């Protein structure tokens, strides 16, 4: 098998490999697709030793194979051994994307037109995801891929879940949903992250980050995150507190000194006022008052792009959400369509 930086066993269809990046149990390379005569991205995944890894791998594969949308990364092919016994790794082949929003924001200032276009594409993809009754649950710049013409595709559904609002409530300081900086305040207070509003919060954080090239709520650790959120939004209203029945959560908030809201236009003096209005509606403390994806698409900031007839929804929503060996068998089965 061809080697990179580690076995990268993808031939003969895919050749001329170039290292792109790595992970805890995989590696990403670019490669030439000899059938389609174009270069592609290939992700090597080696999840079989660990149950949790098998879970995330199965979620990613099952969701992406079922979704078909311009703003969601597709799976073009899956490479693996012909038998379960011989299967040690799985390679997911995808469209080759020039960069991601994390990398881009490290060195590039976005024009207002780019911010608007990117946000439109994120929400368009998210509308489809939510219409399938699915929560992405880890939206952040590194999970937004971009090609050389700024087409944006949402990736990494390994942490996704089927929405379950009737079972969202939980206690204080227990939950661990999303990546820290993109995590909604309620995750720390009383939410398991089983409602669509969790994703809208993350999009708001991404919007803020596009406006300034710095994360808006840069918590230094899990417990610090709420400090940053409240430091900008200010103290929640009585009405918003009244919505939190859990006493540990409500009393924590009541114990804090009063904090004033910091106006968005002071944080972002160069920003389009319509962007800031939308930002405020996504970064609303009360998840019940928080703007929903279809409302966000219809906001004046996005008027140049908005067209509900060209913002498709899923044909077939997911209706509902085991040892690593069953999981391996399921991954083997889910990937069979691509054999030989
Ligand atoms: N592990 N992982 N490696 C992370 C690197 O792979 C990059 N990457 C991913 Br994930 N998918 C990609 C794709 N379809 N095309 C190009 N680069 C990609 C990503 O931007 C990051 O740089």
């Amino acid at each position: 098998p061809e080697m990179v930086r580690q076995v990268f066993d993808v031939g003969p269809r895919y050749t001329n490999l170039s290292y792109i990046g790595e992970g805890a149990y995989g590696m990403v390379c670019s490669a030439y697709d000899n059938l389609n005569k174009v270069r592609v991205a290939i992700k090597k995944i080696s999840p079989f030793e660990h149950q949790t890894y098998c879970q995330r791998t199965l979620r990613e594969i099952k969701i992406l194979l079922r979704f078909r949308h311009e703003n969601i990364i597709g799976i073009n092919d899956i490479i693996r051994a012909p038998t379960i016994e011989q299967m040690k790794d799985v390679y997911i082949v995808q469209d080759l994307m020039e960069t991601d929003l994390y990398k881009l924001l490290k060195t590039q200032h976005l024009s207002n037109d780019h911010i608007c276009y990117f946000l439109y594409q994120i929400l368009r993809g998210l509308k489809y995801i939510h219409s399938a009754n699915v929560l992405h649950r880890d939206l952040k710049p590194s999970n937004l891929l971009l090609n050389t013409t700024c087409d944006l595709k949402i990736c990494d559904f390994g942490l996704a879940r089927v929405a379950d609002p009737d079972h969202d409530h939980t206690g204080f300081l227990t939950e661990y949903v999303a990546t820290r900086w993109y995590r909604a305040p309620e995750i720390m207070l009383n939410s398991k992250g089983y409602t669509k509003s969790i994703d809208i919060w993350s999009v708001g954080c991404i919007l803020a980050e596009m406006l300034s090239n710095r994360p808006i709520f840069p918590g230094k650790h899990y417990l610090d995150q709420l400090n940053h959120i409240l430091g900008i939004l200010g103290s929640p209203s009585q009405e918003d507190l009244n919505c939190i029945i859990n006493l540990k959560a409500r009393n924590y908030l009541l114990s804090l000194p009063h904090k004033n809201k910091v106006p968005w236009n002071r944080l972002f003096p160069n920003a389009d006022s319509k962007a800031l209005d939308l930002l405020d509606k996504m970064l609303t403390f009360n998840p019940h008052k928080r703007i929903e994806v279809e409302q966000a698409l219809a906001h004046p900031y996005l008027e140049q792009y908005y067209d509900p007839s060209d913002e498709p929804i899923a044909e077939a929503p997911f209706k509902f959400d085991l040892p690593k060996e069953k999981l391996k068998e399921l991954i083997f089965e889910e990937t069979a369509r691509f054999q030989p």
